[PDB]
């Protein structure tokens, strides 16, 4: 029951993404969606989503702090490639 989805989210310049992530082996999984952030506002990211790509950058195989680092420099439109829980 897995289907790859492409979702595009707008992240205003004074609004954090507000999503937390965890590693399950090489997989990167969304843990919490925080109220007030761009993720929550968009309604397009879900707890349990496995993140494959963000703006073309491969995400599988990366650790939690690497991912947060990458996100911190991404503004404007963010295109996620993911597998829903
Ligand atoms: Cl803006």
């Amino acid at each position: 029951g897995e289907t790859v989805k492409i979702v595009r989210i707008e992240k205003a310049r004074d609004i954090p993404l507000g999503a937390t992530v965890r590693n399950e082996m090489d997989s990167v999984i969304i843990s919490r969606i925080v109220k007030g952030g761009a993720a929550e506002k968009s309604g397009l990211l879900h707890e349990g989503d496995e993140v494959l790509e963000i703006n073309g950058i491969e995400i599988r195989g990366k650790d939690v702090n690497e991912v947060f680092d990458l996100l911190s420099d991404m503004h404007g439109t963010l295109t996620f490639v993911l597998i829903p829980s």
